[PDB]
């Protein structure tokens, strides 16, 4: 029997508990998020800022939901206030300052594709999570996955519910509708797995041409990067960026895949993606 | 960086914190305005009562957000109950014992020009809030606005929520930001109709009353307005357009010579003083 | 940078510029193409005749925006013309005198599975085009199919847009970048049913219980025709002729399956397909 | 009897008659402004490019009837192109390399009440045209106001008519919303920038969006301690919150401080180095 407590919105002043500072942290869907400080405990958090609305009320009431997953940003308390005015929802999270996903991979000088195995394993579990609550996330990027701090060992989590929406013998058709809401999050897997092996994107721009690559579904595995890339990878990638969402894998066939399940039965393979990513830094703005 | 807490709305009996009397305070748009005491501290306070429902629940969302404005009545707590098996808001308020603002320019033997200026210029203080927080009071009226205590130095404050409503890159016009009827431009009349009557005792509109307030028809009659300057005159006859359009914002109205420097108005003695006490008659 | 210039209409009459015989050179979807001769030129030149309205305006425009592509036919002039007091649509395009594709097949005495790959590829490149832009054919038939001049070495080009219709931040989804229903993927079954005709003779839906035959995705590789086709085209076939319209394969990875990409390294077995062709002259009317 | 010729759109690939770089001259609402060069002439001009749809349509339709006025930017040539398998319309334009009306302004060291009536009203007769023949402009700020050359008597121009729209006693011939009462508020924001340096409405923000509707703004000291009160009574009526109230384009042509730019004092204002040093907050 496991139940889980529901959503207490605080209603007092944020500043009675926390000290905001003005430090961008980053930019979010519908509102930058700001560094804080725990007044009584020091500690560092994190803090997006929400004009109240029935948008605002879903992210935060979907975002709770997931809350729970060890692989999504967790909220520490959730307040609505007035500022200026106007009403707000003010929502507290953890403080990931592990930074980036590709900041961290940016760093070193080698990358394996065992380590990419267990990154995408982890992406992997947040979206499964996800989707077997009838979430869909709909902005899985590069932006979104943060690390929680800069020790190795650090856990890689998921933010930014501004897109997401609930996704509602007996055959799984016959027990509710549901559109292609979750098959797009599946693309964006597709999307930062072809990232993570050699460091550029699989659709480029040179650019409204780029447009109609993705719609064909035209790109490549280009040498010298992808020479060492095992065939048995490419051909799940090239699953996961199907142009008919239908054809898509779910994401359950995707945790059940061999070079998923088996993170540590994958082969060390060095990989180009460290230096390709700093190399260029240009057209990543 | 201003940051002001949100309404936490109590759930325990209400008679728990309060001893509840059955003494009238006031008559409220939708419910009637109750004394009662603080049980532990015994001071006293105002009670408001009203049915839930999205109505009820607006006048309380609405009155919070301005509760911070010095010249509004404040909200002390909120309270959900049940009474007679049906759910219930109600409102604490701060105690306004100073009594109703035409009440005390009754009770002297002078008012002047300069005090009616001093006095326009808080109620003025009260709509400027409103509006700038997009919202709309609609309902300005001398049964409104009361005093905090009857000492000397006490102040006046707007109560009633009971009608309003709200009013909804960077060199845009205000058109374009969001559309916004009328329902601003209808407290600027009021705020005409009031200072009217603190200048000299009587509202300037007297069935054929409903047509003379359509066709604008009043006037500055001697002896009582042969005193007042011209300058407020003009004033009064640009709150009080009939179209309203071409009524003054409450931010012009503010930064009004007449209201703006309070202090360099004429001391003028005026007869509303004694005209309201003798006309206490055609008030109720 | 390329651009490419749009459509002028010239609007004198078209028998200033042409000789309009009255050989019928082809019936079109909605409107016969004629024999013209170039009056200055001499040369010989298609006039497809369209009675002005939405529709025809369509069809050129569409027909224009594809015109560039070397397998398409060429539009030459667009003429707005008065006929009997109404306007008119008058299009003048390259004569193909080639005649229809399985006409040259017809006419030997044997055709390989490579050159089949050949022909599939050069239509593929017509589809790939007219896709990639957002147009669907819609009648891609075996009528459509014709060849430049009799010359060994005629370039195969696509004809009659009468059906064809438009079908409309970095890491976005195909889906999420406007809608777009099964417009295309009907092009993609009618190259499955050309390549069949290709490797056989006969088309894989015969002689109203053939309606049910189609729908059921009832057919087969009946021997002797079919058993020395390879099991890799028999396969790919299979995957163009699937019933179930998003379950059907994409231009783009029908251009990438190896029996078209490699063309030349294709087998040259020989087929049957020229002798069947003749053979059956009859329930070909 | 005036006629003026209608637009021929030109269907010939734009690249026959022009040598297009790839130099950025200004971001569109729309689609951004390329340098180009006539390929037979030598002369240089610019090129906006638009994707064909009714929007884009009607800009250009629009665009080429206020062509004529003097103080609107010239259209040269219209082309419709494929440009990657989709529809185009190109416009070529005069070449504005004089550069934007305010960095203009913050090249100096100084600036007088009197050249500032002057540019407010070759401005307002842009409006003024384009009113009179009933299209409302919707987006007259800062970026859109362009000068043809460097040389000191060059003239000042309005583009971009990505948000200009058709309009349709005076009430009783044709309905007509606040569309151009629009253009009058932009009108009076521009001439507060123009007699001091910053707008009269700041960020410093979210309460930025609250001053402009409420109308909370200021002439404060130093700078409009010698600008006249006639002036700030004009900024004043311009500014006004309510569309209706707002003064139309023939009052504003008609006033005195417009009317006769040549008897305007020539007090100096502070805007020239207000403006430079002010470099941040203006990106
Ligand atoms: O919802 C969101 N959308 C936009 C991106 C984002 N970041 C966050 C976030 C959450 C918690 N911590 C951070 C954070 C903390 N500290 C950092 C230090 C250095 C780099 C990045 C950092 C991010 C960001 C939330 C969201
Ligand atoms: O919202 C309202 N509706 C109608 C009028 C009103 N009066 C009040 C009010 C609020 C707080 N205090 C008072 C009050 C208190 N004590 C008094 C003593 C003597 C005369 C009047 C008094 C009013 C009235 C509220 C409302
Ligand atoms: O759009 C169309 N409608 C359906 C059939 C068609 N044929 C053509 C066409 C176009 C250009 N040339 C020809 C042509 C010319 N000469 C031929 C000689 C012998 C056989 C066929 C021929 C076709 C046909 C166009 C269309
Ligand atoms: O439609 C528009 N909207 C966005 C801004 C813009 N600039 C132009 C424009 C038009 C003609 N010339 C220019 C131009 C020419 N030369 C320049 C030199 C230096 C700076 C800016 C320049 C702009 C810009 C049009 C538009």
């Amino acid at each position: 029997f496991h139940v889980k407590s529901g959503l207490q919105i605080k209603k007092n002043a944020i500043i009675d508990d926390y000290k905001v500072t003005s430090q961008v942290l980053g930019l979010g869907i519908n509102g930058k998020v700001l560094q804080i400080f725990n007044k009584r405990t020091q500690e560092k958090f994190a803090l997006k800022m929400l004009q109240d609305c029935p948008k605002a009320r879903r992210e935060v009431e979907l975002h709770w939901r997931a809350s729970q997953c060890p692989h999504i940003v967790r909220i520490v308390d959730v307040y609505e206030n007035l500022y200026a005015g106007r009403k707000c929802l003010l929502i507290v999270m953890e403080c990931l300052d592990g930074g980036e996903l590709f900041s961290r991979i940016q760093d070193r000088g080698a990358f394996t594709e065992r380590e990419a195995s267990e990154i995408m394993k982890s992406i992997g579990e947040a979206i499964q999570y996800l989707h077997s609550i009838n979430i869909a996330h709909r902005d899985v990027k590069p932006e979104n996955l943060l690390y929680t701090s800069k020790r190795p060992n650090a856990i890689l989590k998921l933010t930014d519910f501004g897109f997401a929406k609930e996704t509602t013998y007996v055959a799984p058709e016959v027990l509710g509708p549901e559109k292609y809401d979750k098959s797009c999050d599946m693309w964006s897997l597709g999307v930062i797995m072809y990232i993570l092996l050699c460091g550029y994107p699989p659709f480029y721009s040179n650019s409204p041409g780029m447009k109609t690559r993705i719609r064909m579904g035209q790109y490549e595995f280009p040498n010298p990067e992808w020479s060492e890339v095992s065939e048995e990878v490419k051909m799940l990638i090239r699953n996961l960026l199907k142009t008919e969402p239908t054809q898509r894998m779910t994401i359950t066939e995707f945790m059940n895949h061999p070079w998923i399940m088996q993170s540590t039965k994958v082969p060390q393979t060095p990989l180009h993606t460290s230096r390709v990513l700093k190399e260029d830094k240009e057209r990543w703005e």
